[PDB]
């Protein structure tokens, strides 16, 4: 017999990126620091890095999309779904999707993209949602109001599970 | 935390059903008890249970459709493909289609839909294809006035277990 295998975990440390196209809701610059820190959440507590591809294909392809955008996993509109990230793996695997009809903001009015795409890219690195209450990989968005974040142990503890400590 | 499951399964014991819409060639009630039987051949060797919905969202949703039915897996008219499901997953995972352009029978005429169910709601709980050409997860049709083979429950129960064994 054959199950279908689970990629638990990336195989390799070193993954790319790509920032495929842009939400109306930020500037270039704006999206770009915010995912370069939202993976930095990741690499500063484990062994991964993160290069950024301007072309081609990349480990974890990035977009921004609405409704069907090509993975029949649609998106919803306003409110509701947010944005969806598939689990470590080859083509699609790894990749994450952005609801433009969500609004994406570089601090508090809508949808902190950066706290949303720590999030993401867990999920993108192998990390379920957490039981936690306080975890980033607990599925309620949250924004602090405060301009530095602290990864929760859960999540740290979580991730080097997979990959181990940097 | 969370870490992804080792290979694609459902993570609770309890799931449902829904048959979306109907084949011409069978009355509703074949294919009611066809589905029905399709899936207690799996529930007879794991702990799993299954309840029909008969709307609303199921986990496992079943459709007859031709040609493009809305996934990237459009059928191909009479012969050729029957049939494809998903894997256990969100949204489509799990859902199970069926090529009605054939011939669907309760009889030994056509193809059993009995049988192509019980091979397809494999997939839906998470089993590939098997090289055993007599399992019922080999990808070949083929036609038996059923007993699950032994590949076949091995491959159920490493994933779920065997439930109650007696
Ligand atoms: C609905 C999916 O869940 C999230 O998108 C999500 C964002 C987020 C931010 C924090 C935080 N500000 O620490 C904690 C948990 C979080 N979960
Ligand atoms: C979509 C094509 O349907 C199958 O792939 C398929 C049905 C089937 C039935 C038996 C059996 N007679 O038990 C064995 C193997 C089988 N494979
Ligand atoms: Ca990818
Ligand atoms: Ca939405
Ligand atoms: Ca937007
Ligand atoms: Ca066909
Ligand atoms: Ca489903
Ligand atoms: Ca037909
Ligand atoms: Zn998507
Ligand atoms: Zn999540
Ligand atoms: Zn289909
Ligand atoms: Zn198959």
């Amino acid at each position: 017999y054959n199950v279908f295998p689970r990629t638990l975990k990336w195989s390799k440390m070193n993954l790319t990126y790509r920032i495929v196209n842009y939400t109306p809701d930020m500037t270039h610059s704006e999206v770009e620091k915010a995912f370069k820190k939202a993976f930095k959440v990741w690499s500063d507590v484990t062994p991964l890095n993160f290069t950024r591809l301007h072309d081609g294909i990349a480990d974890i392809m990035i977009s921004f999309g609405i409704k069907e955008h090509g993975d029949f996993y649609p998106f919803d509109g306003p409110s509701g779904l947010l944005a969806h990230a598939f689990p470590p793996g080859p083509n699609y695997g790894g990749d994450a999707h952005f609801d433009d009809d969500e609004t994406w903001t570089s601090s508090s009015k809508g949808y902190n993209l950066f706290l949303v795409a720590a999030h993401e890219f867990g999920h993108s690195l192998g990390l379920d949602h957490s039981k936690d209450p306080g975890a980033l990989m607990f599925p309620i968005y949250t924004y602090t109001g405060k301009s530095h974040f602290m990864l929760p142990d859960d999540d740290v503890q979580g991730i080097q599970s997979l990959y181990g400590p940097g």
